[PDB]
Formats: C-alpha cells, sequence, structure tokens
C-alpha cells in the first residue's frame, strides 16, 4: 500500500476524493487530495511537494517541457452560475454570455433589469440586487470562466482578459469552488460561478444558458459531455471547451488535468500515481458520473495510456508505465 499526495484544482476534487476513499477500500492505497486551487496544484508539482498535481488550466507543451512536466486529462465537468434570487426555482432563469459578462462588469446591478427580463419573458424577478461572488485564490475555475467570458463580452474581453487571476471589476472574494458555495448560500441576490457539484450538492439554485448556437441549455454531466464532442484529442489532451457548437451544449464546459514529473526521482511513488488514475479509468466512472462528471472517452484514456508509457520513466530511463 502506497502513500500518495496530491494538491490543486477544487473544481474535480469531489470525484478525486469519492476515487480516492474507493480506491483506499479496495486496495488499501492511500491518496490524499488537497483542494487548494489549480495555481497553488502548479506551484506544489514544480516545487516538488506532492506526488502530482492538478489544474484545470492547461499548461503548455512548450511550460510542460520547460518543467519536465507531463500532463493528462481525468473528467469532463461544467462551470454554473450559482445564485441566491427570491421567488425563484433552480434551473429557472436563463442568461446569455454578453448579459453574464454586464452582470460580472458591474453594469447590470438589480435582478429585475431589463437586459435579465428580455432573456427571461414571463418570469417574475425581483427587484433585488446582484451580489457578484468571484474567486479570492489562484484558480483554473476562473480561467474557464474568464475564458469564456471573453468570447461572449467584448468590453470584458479587453478590459479584464483571461487567467486564472484576473482584475475583478466588481465582486466579493470566495476561496475555493466551496467558497464562492458558501457566499451565494449566505447572500440573498448572489451570483458565483463554481463547479457543477458545489452547486448541486449545496442544493444552490443555478440559471440556464445559451448554448454558443443560440439555444437555453441545462447544465448536467451529458450536456458537459456534448459541449466536448468536437474536441480532437488527437492533436492535444488542451481542448479547449467553452462556447462549443452543437445541441445541448453547455457553454462553460471544461477539462481538468494531473501534472506530474516525466523523470520520477521517487518511481514507486509515481508508479502508484500512474495505477491510481489508471484504476479510475477503468473503474470510476460511475463514481464520476455519479458526481455529475462526464468521462473522458475511451480512445482518450488509450492516448493517456501510450503517452504514459513514453513519457513517465524514473532517473535510469525505465518507464514507469
Amino acid at each position: 500500500e502506497a502513500s500518495l499526495t496530491g494538491a490543486g484544482a477544487t473544481f474535480p476534487a469531489p470525484v478525486y476524493a469519492k476515487w480516492a476513499d474507493t480506491y483506499q477500500k479496495e486496495t488499501g492505497n492511500k491518496v490524499n487530495y488537497q483542494g487548494i486551487g489549480s495555481s497553488g496544484g502548479v506551484k506544489q508539482i514544480i516545487a516538488n511537494t506532492v506526488d502530482f498535481g492538478a489544474s484545470d488550466a492547461p499548461l503548455s507543451d512548450e511550460k510542460l517541457a520547460q518543467e519536465g512536466l507531463f500532463q493528462f486529462p481525468t473528467v469532463i465537468g461544467g462551470v454554473v452560475l450559482a445564485v441566491n434570487i427570491p421567488g425563484l426555482k433552480s434551473g429557472e432563469l436563463v442568461l446569455d454570455g454578453k448579459t453574464l459578462g454586464d452582470i460580472y462588469l458591474g453594469k447590470i446591478k438589480k435582478w429585475d433589469d431589463e437586459a435579465i427580463a428580455k432573456l427571461n419573458p414571463g418570469l417574475k424577478l425581483p427587484s433585488q440586487n446582484i451580489a457578484v461572488v468571484r474567486r479570492a485564490d489562484g484558480s483554473g475555475t476562473s480561467f474557464v470562466f474568464t475564458s469564456y467570458l471573453a468570447k461572449v463580452n467584448e468590453e470584458w474581453k479587453n478590459n479584464v482578459g483571461t487567467g486564472s487571476t484576473v482584475k475583478w471589476p466588481i465582486g466579493l472574494g470566495g476561496k475555493g469552488n466551496d467558497g464562492i458555495a458558501a457566499f451565494v448560500q449566505r447572500l440573498p441576490g448572489a451570483i458565483g460561478y463554481v463547479e457543477y457539484w458545489y452547486a448541486k450538492q449545496n442544493n444552490l439554485a443555478y440559471t440556464k444558458l445559451i448554448s454558443a448556437d443560440g439555444k437555453p441549455v441545462s447544465p448536467t454531466e451529458e450536456n458537459f459531455a456534448n459541449a466536448a464532442k468536437g474536441a480532437d484529442w488527437s492533436k492535444t489532451f488542451a481542448q479547449d471547451l467553452t462556447n462549443q457548437k452543437g445541441e445541448d451544449a453547455w457553454p462553460i464546459t471544461s477539462t481538468t488535468f494531473i501534472l506530474i514529473h516525466k523523470d520520477q526521482k521517487k518511481p514507486e511513488q509515481g508508479t502508484e500515481v500512474l495505477k491510481f488514475f489508471d484504476w479510475a479509468y477503468k473503474t470510476g466512472a460511475k463514481q464520476a458520473n455519479d458526481l455529475d462528471y462526464a468521462s473522458l472517452p475511451d480512445s482518450v484514456v488509450e492516448q493517456v495510456r501510450a503517452a504514459w508509457k513514453t513519457n513517465i520513466k524514473d532517473s535510469s530511463g525505465k518507464p514507469l508505465y
């Protein structure tokens, strides 16, 4: 039995934690996962403080090469807007990209703003102030969210841009996906972006969103999967899954990554990290789906396995998979 340590993205922390627990029950191996945000995860893996780091934001092939790291995707999740609006049921409210961006820009101050009312004809909206919540910590979810906003709101794109950390025009800072979930729960009128699980498991109402094709879609495991249908995984694991074309394609979808060293100084640890994720690929789909994360296609797991064989080695050049 091995004691493994991973750290980073809170976006997939629920599934990593479920997997870790099941893995220990079946094999005794212990995987400790620390949800510190993707930025912290990349920092920790580079400093060799953990066996694997985790980030929703992919590192470029050049950055990976400069750092001697290898990155592989695990699951597909979705970012949703958790809200606390008086009188509204979860999934009742519909927002499109431009209006969502105007909300994050601080231009739309009330829930019954004309722009929101037009996207929701017949929906009774309260004159409640919108309490914008965003991430305090360096975040892969912020990267995905701002990548999306830049595509649908020019003002956002030009003034704030995209990143794991950005100069938020407005909004209170929550620490981690759970921090934003907690804020939304205690703040009437709040809106905050979180990985789907954080909304669902905290019984937070969330909104529908207009797809890239122009249609209202609900955030569901299948709709996150739909957003990745046009992904040419063959080309790279670093797939952009925001605002993708297609029927029922959730617009703020994303995969997430695990970062490990190619040259394993502690080869038993590396070997065990690969076995945990391999077991997850072959055995953990039901657990991932149960937590509303879509599974990576089998072809993609085969690519990961093939890449592990050629990229992960000990100091003597011997493959750890």
